[PDB]
């Protein structure tokens, strides 16, 4: 399986730490091809230890699946280093993750960017469902910005790889994303494509609120209770009722009543052709998608892979 | 049209000098998109102050042409900054130019890399000929290494834009009459191949440029490289025929070097060649996904 490069400790080095999450620590790194004089920037995540003593062969098998994804909106695992720690290597995304991007660019994001991001996340998740892969940790922090016009899903399958100890599902601010999880996942560890759809709804809510924390101030131990009582995330100020109803449909108790990712692609694509009808943002008229000139420059410089055209307004 | 972005001085910064040529100084630069927090590496060439400056409308017209090339083996001009100086911006090639690459790798380059580089250069030049574009300064220094498996021609059209003269790469008719054609580009292709097969030797070492037209008229040519079978050397000699129309075509050079690339050790005799193969599919997939995602024809591999 030539899609996963087995790297030795000697051919790459971790430099600047970029962040930390439930799954490990992310570094900006340099790959030094053997026999060459160049240093190639990469992203390295040094994983925390799985909650099970699984063979390196099982770790490699699951890494091969992560290296097999071929879709413009899913990040492909490129390499792995199995020494004392498991280190994953992929292409460096210099714009960061979408959660931090929307927080940092709050007052300058228009409806066309927001709706296209929802389309692209749904396209990537639809591909994962087609591959019979459940993400288990879809969130705005796990959507990466290759360019502001091109986002890609990362960290799929890591939850099942590393697992989580049972106490973390009852702790505060722990490793378990309780506030993104479907009720059936909280209560019974049930993870399906339809529970991914629930997390997609929370992810869209993150984007439409420009990075607000869902259920902020509500203890994680009481999330399952308030969900059972019918409480849900509030309507973001910029969202029309059409957009808010889609999010609410993603959080229905009956998993089979939730939308499908293929349906979400179509609906958000429709709204992207009339963006100001579905999101109300002030000064939206000067927050257009890039001109063809800037798009050509963007692509040739740092994003040469094939991708569907962004959905523009009619 | 929309293929050439006009940049402001404030949105990019030169950080490192990478090299210099007859036309100007090359910098590693950082592009800083307005409103963003990222710094994107780019290559910047600041052109030197010409003695017969061109009009700004003329400069932009040629920059649009340079920005219109769409081929995996020709570098596309991406941006320009037109102030007191002309600055050209394109994607940064971190492996450098092919001339310095083959010199630094003098002792580890295998026959399969050398022959494929000849294939790829011929593919890029054939595209330029398809576009009715004459390069005028093809040389190993003007071939850039995006990956060791993927080289691209740069600096086409700069010679005409700026009106220092690479006599030892030029066809005789270009030396005598300043005639530049696709067939004179073929002559420079022959010298470029000689550079690669000698691992970056200087052509006509010890002969002053003022004497080159004289020795060419006497029938003297660059010698057979030690690693080249006569099959490869005969192609080079055909590129240096006095009659431009008897020289090979770039389309023909693609086919011949591709043919040799399928049995590389038959056509280049290199010491230790039984070690330096092309990357495995694993290593090639890793290279492309990391830094070379553009569409390209696959390498010609030995069968
Ligand atoms: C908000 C989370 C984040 O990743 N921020 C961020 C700041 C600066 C960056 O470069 C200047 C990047 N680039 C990047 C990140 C990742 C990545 N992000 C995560 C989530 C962390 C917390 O949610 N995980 C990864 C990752 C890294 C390496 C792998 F092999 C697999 C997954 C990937 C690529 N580029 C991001
Ligand atoms: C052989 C000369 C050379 O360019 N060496 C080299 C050393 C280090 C590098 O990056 C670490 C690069 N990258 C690169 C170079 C160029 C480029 N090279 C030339 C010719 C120099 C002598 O002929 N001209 C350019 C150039 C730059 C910007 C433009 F708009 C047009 C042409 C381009 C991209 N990356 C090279
Ligand atoms: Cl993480
Ligand atoms: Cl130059």
């Amino acid at each position: 399986q030539a899609l996963l490069r087995i790297l030795k400790e000697t051919e790459f080095k971790k430099i600047k730490v970029l962040g930390s999450g439930a799954f490990g620590t992310v570094y900006k790194g340099l790959w030094i091809p053997e026999g060459e004089k160049v240093k190639i920037p990469v992203a390295i995540k040094e994983l925390r230890e799985a909650t099970s003593p699984k063979a390196n062969k099982e770790i490699l098998d699951e890494a091969y699946v992560m290296a097999s994804v071929d879709n413009p909106h899913v990040c492909r695992l490129l390499g792995i280093c199995l020494t004392s720690t498991v280190q994953l290597i992929m292409q460096l995304m210099p714009f960061g993750c979408l959660l931090d991007y929307v927080r940092e660019h709050k007052d300058n994001i228009g409806s066309q960017y927001l709706l296209n991001w929802c389309v692209q996340i749904a396209k990537g998740m639809n591909y994962l469902e087609d591959r019979r892969l459940v993400h288990r940790d879809l969130a705005a922090r796990n959507v990466l910005v290759k360019t502001p016009q091109h986002v890609k899903i990362t960290d799929f399958g890591l939850a099942k790889l590393l697992g989580a100890e049972e106490k973390e599902y009852h702790a505060e601010g722990g490793k378990v994303p309780i506030k993104w999880m479907a009720l059936e996942s909280i209560l019974h560890r049930i993870y399906t494509h339809q529970s991914d759809v629930w997390s997609y709804g929370v992810t869209v809510w993150e984007l439409m609120t420009f990075g607000s924390k869902p259920y902020d101030g509500i203890p994680a131990s009481e999330i399952s209770s308030i969900l059972e009582k019918g409480e849900r995330l509030p309507q973001p100020p910029i969202c029309t009722i059409d957009v808010y109803m889609i999010m609410r449909k993603c959080w229905m108790i009956d998993a089979d009543s939730r939308p499908k990712f293929r349906e979400l692609i179509i609906e958000f694509s429709k709204m992207a052709r009339d963006p100001q009808r579905y999101l109300v943002i002030q000064g939206d008229e000067r927050m257009h998608l890039p001109s063809p000139t800037d798009s050509n420059f963007y692509r040739a410089l740092m994003d040469e892979e094939d991708m569907d055209d962004v959905v523009d307004a009619d």
